[PDB]
DNA sequence: GCTCCGTGTGGACGATCGG
DNA sequence: CCGATCGTCCACACGGAG
């Protein structure tokens, strides 16, 4: 169906969901203890600490100032990892779209990638499993629905498209700008109340 | 490059103060309509030769007129692009329409397929590979340069949202999630952006 | 006239899943 | 048989130097 209340856009001035800014998604937690999420919701893997792979790329990660281009639950808080990638996303000049599609990798950010999906249960990296992340420097989407941060689904949004074959860079960055502007507002009525 | 944290982008208030140079309903820079007797296709600025005449873009012209519902194959020859958008819109805001799993898995029947196969032989046959830009990630959604040279951002809400459609890294309740974030993100715009236009 | 660089695009082909 | 994403590799433009 299709009314004059949507075309004149009342029906979404007044959209309402039943969820809390701030609040767990249904089904969302942390990991079980020595575990980080990986996967479908509620999967998870066991952690990396202590491996030479995660604390190379840990101390990279925290001497650079920079988002890293592979990311794991193993080198710090996904808060910062999202809050990074989200200004990265609001800079002009930046890349993201380029960055968030194919970065460029040290042999320490593949070195960690494949611990990641080895410990989970992996034999090689392959398209058809569900890891809970589009790209690889987002963190997995399972802390976003934990925090209950909608926020942190720009990240994932922006990466989707990114990742898309099927879009050119002129059209990519057509979508950047509309998810800009859909997300600001959110984004700054969020960060203020869980401040 | 270097992305630099601190209290007025955590606090918020940089977004707050978000500002682009774009203006809502003016033409994307290098976006325009296609070229007279053309349809838009490809990347940007691409086109191919219009159907409107051909059995096969009249077959599926019907069933969308007969059916009230947003076409599952969509092309230029069936209609205008902004009711589509604006029926995928409206249901991607609908309870209980398994939208996302609509997009990822729509039902193709065989007029679908008529239409599919004569809007690529009108164009030039490139693929010999699968990896091709075609300007929209679901065929349900016209291509984004109609989004493009109307200025109109909202319209990006039904991309983003099959893009995520698309992927194979998120599981039902994962992409569920990701359809209330821009479903939150996209209502204020959608709202103000329907009023204007 | 060839290469040499880094870097940024899209294509090619396969792995895996599924109608 | 078809085709979807996406890992992985690679073809090519960029241009002042030899
Ligand atoms: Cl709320
Ligand atoms: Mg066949």
């Amino acid at each position: 169906e299709l009314d004059a209340d949507a075309t004149s856009g009342a029906f979404y001035a007044r959209y309402r969901d039943g969820y809390v800014s701030g609040e767990p998604w249904p089904g969302a937690g942390p990991p079980p203890p020595g575990r980080v999420l990986y996967g479908g919701l509620g999967d998870s893997r066991p952690g990396l600490w202590g491996a030479p792979e995660a604390e190379e790329a840990r101390r990279r990660f925290e001497a650079s100032g920079a988002p890293a281009a592979v990311w794991a639950p193993e080198l710090g808080d996904a808060a910062q990892q999202y809050a990074l990638i989200t200004r990265l996303l609001y800079t002009p000049d930046a890349e993201a779209m380029g960055w968030l599609q194919n970065p460029r990798v040290v042999p320490g950010d593949v070195a960690l990638d494949q611990a990641c999906f080895r410990i989970s249960g992996a034999a090689r990296n392959s398209s058809s499993f569900i890891t809970g992340s589009v790209a690889r420097a987002v963190p997995h989407l399972g802390y976003a629905m934990a925090a209950g941060r909608f926020g942190w689904g720009l990240a994932h949004a922006a990466a989707a498209v990114a990742m898309s074959r099927r879009y050119d860079r002129a059209q990519k960055g057509f979508l950047l700008t509309s998810l800009r502007r859909a997300y600001a507002p959110l984004l700054a009525r969020e960060n203020a109340a869980l401040t």
